[PDB]
């Protein structure tokens, strides 16, 4: 769906964004500046989201990707216990409605996280099966080996990666399919713009063909994007998704800007190869990123070197497909991989790194003002071991990205750069240039 | 003299640059990392200068401006005691000769500091007058009121600003003139490229007419540059100097990049006015700078904000006239005004700020590769309260300098920028762009 050419995403983990309504907080909520764990709650909430929408817009984003928000027992909310309600700590459906209306009044589209492979050990249907066993009307909605159901010391029922508090949904049951496909419809009826697929590789392609057809039938332009850490090609045959989370680009970029493992020749060859692997009409549905809730933080991956991290963002905003910033990374937050990357969002602007923030907005502005940067063909061209041009044509546009101590670039002599004008371009240490027309 | 269009200066205070030969050190020399005072010696030396010439060249400089080096009792060497010899801690004339030969083999010209208004209280002629009084053959080479000569509690003889250890030279004596004009010849015979004038406003224009004629008669192309904290116009009538130390530009620039007192409109109006005050054929003899041995350090003036200081250097390297860097400032040294700015040069490269260094080299490279940046007419044009273009034409070239959080510049709509090509230019927070052809 074409609108993805002009999209810029901000991923939010709602428990850690903003505690607007401390009446919703649990009894043993912790302080906002606390160290995040797998078990503690900071009381982030949906009103916190409405109240800080202006920061999102100011950064340059016009789409949100939200991690789970339905009723659940954990702080991450991948153990859903009622798919038809907002978690009681997040807000009510009225709070949710109020968030949607403010979003549509700014041109901000919403994506929620579809967790259909599994649910929580506290869900009504799993908790009944535990209680009514083979007499339960929901016995077959899961894959339970025998009775009594036992989790410790090993679950006697199918689960997501062997985790006991996540029992596995039986998708071969038409009843389970019905419920599942009603989730996708119920939230589409509430003003949703699309769905991200939690671990879609743990189910089957026939299911996800069913899911596209129920989704695209509410509207063609609803967007489906698959979680996938490896090759995207399975998901882009035109029968499942519109794109994937582009972890392949993530590893190529950080390899070059942070690790030092890959030089620019290696970067471009991989980016062109990936472009050749991806099928026509699907390049611009790709969801591009440098980190998420399942990774260490960008600045931490960069060892605190802020200018180096700005090279990451420059390459991020140049690529064909839609770029996503993870909450806090724009303002300089640090942190190791989960739970460390699910720190609380600081709101006293004096603690922010505003130069990193303003760096990122500059790259957003250039892309937004340049059509070719949104709908151009992508060609990566290496200039140097330490210097690469990402060229976009619809009339070229091009971002050049230097990780060295300084350089000069001869436009007129690079055939894909030649159709631009200004002969030589000058790049400072860890420099970047953005050119057009 | 035309060669000044292509010059870039590095000012060195030799006592604090590099101690190559610790045999020359005084008995109560201090450690190299010591806090500088008005009284202590670090043992910097001329061999230290030869041994680190490559750093100078690497920075992008091709002229040196050296503060006093003749025999003296202080660490600054403004109390000269024998004008015809290198201070015994600095080296010998052989060491000095060896420095000159290495300089000519790299295309590095030398300027020494002419201190003709006064000498030291330990000079042979003043020390004789103290001893032989009215029978001294040198009585009239100074302005001594009576005998016995007394300094404390107030000197009974003329001095530089009332400082007792600096007795004042009698320049109305033709003998003193002879000696003085032999200094200027003796060091020109040793391969010198020019002279900086210590406090030339404390003597007279007739003297400095004599001094030009003895200097320019050895060679036209020898350069004379006057110390002057105020208006340069007195010194540029074509009978005294080729230019001044451009403290007027210094205060205009730092006002804008560090103080916040002056906006870009105010900056440009002052730079154009100054350009209109300066006489034709003298613009390119101006010696431009952001600090010296008589000021606090650039980075200290900037309160440790390195990117802001890089705005200073960008404007410095764009101006008509020859830019000078003060030793250590390129590598990030900090310090208050004298003695604080006469810190020792660190040589373990791990302590250097190499991003500031590499920032400055980038501006040097652009100027060196662009003829118009060396011989172009200068016009300052304000774009914004926070954004200015320095335009140079011989075919324009232009550096744009932003102190704000980010901006875009419409080339085609600014008549002095219009003759360049690339329509809009993009500037990040504290950004800079350098354009040409
Ligand atoms: O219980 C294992 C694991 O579950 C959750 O991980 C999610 C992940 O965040 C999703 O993006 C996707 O990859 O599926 C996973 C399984 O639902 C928690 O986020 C994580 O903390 C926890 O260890
Ligand atoms: O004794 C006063 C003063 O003398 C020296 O100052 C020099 C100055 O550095 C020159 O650049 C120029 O302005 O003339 C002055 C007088 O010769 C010392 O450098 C300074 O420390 C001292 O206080």
């Amino acid at each position: 769906p074409d609108w993805l050419a002009d999209a810029v995403f901000y991923q939010i983990f709602p428990e850690r964004f903003a505690n607007a309504d401390p009446s919703l907080d649990p009894q043993n909520v912790v302080p906002w500046g606390s160290t995040p764990t797998p078990d503690n709650f900071f009381g982030g909430d949906l009103q916190g989201i409405i109240d800080h929408l202006d920061h999102i817009v100011a950064l340059g984003a016009n789409a949100l990707y939200l991690t789970p928000i339905f009723e659940a027992d954990t702080n991450h909310r991948y153990d859903a216990k009622d798919y038809f309600s907002i978690d009681h700590r997040l807000g009510t459906l009225e709070t949710f409605h109020a968030l949607m209306a403010e979003c549509r009044a700014r041109g901000i589209r919403i994506v929620l996280d579809a967790v259909l492979n599994h649910c929580g050990d506290g869900h009504w249907a799993f908790a009944d099966v535990v209680e009514n066993e083979a007499d339960s009307a929901y016995v077959n909605w899961f894959s339970v080996e025998g009775f009594p159901v036992t989790a410790h010391p090993t679950p006697n029922y199918r689960t997501c990666s062997g985790c006991y508090y996540l029992p596995k949904w039986n998708a071969y049951n038409p009843e389970v399919r019905h419920h599942h496909l009603d989730v996708a419809r119920y939230w589409i009826d509430q003003g949703i713009d699309g769905w991200r697929l939690d671990v879609p590789y743990f189910i089957n392609h026939t299911f996800w063909r069913e899911f596209r057809t129920a989704v695209k039938g509410k509207s063609e332009d609803l967007y489906i994007v698959a979680e996938e850490w490896r090759s995207p090609v399975e998901w882009l045959q035109g029968d499942t998704a519109d794109g994937t989370m582009n972890y392949t680009a993530r590893d190529l970029i950080l390899g070059f800007t942070a690790d030092g493992g890959i030089d620019a020749s290696a970067l471009a060859a991989g980016l062109n190869a990936l472009h050749a692997e991806i099928p026509a009409g699907f390049h611009r549905g790709m969801l591009n990123l440098l980190g998420s809730h399942d990774t260490e933080r960008v600045l931490t991956r960069h060892a605190g070197d802020v200018e180096a991290a700005l090279l990451s963002y420059a390459l991020l905003f140049s690529l064909e497909g839609a770029p996503m910033v993870y909450y806090g990374d724009e303002v300089g937050l640090t942190g190791d991989n989960d739970p460390g990357c699910r720190g609380a969002m600081p709101w006293n602007e004096e603690s922010w790194n505003t130069r990193l923030l303003d760096g990122i907005r500059t790259f957003a502005a250039f892309r937004a003002h340049q059509p070719a940067m949104r709908r151009g063909r992508q060609t990566a061209v290496a200039l140097d071991a330490d210097t690469i041009a990402i060229v976009r044509s619809g009339e070229r546009a091009a971002v050049i990205v230097h990780r060295g101590e300084g350089t000069t670039v001869d436009t007129a002599s690079i055939p894909e750069l030649a159709p631009l004008d200004a002969d030589t371009v000058v790049l400072g240490p860890l420099g970047t240039a953005s050119l057009a027309t």
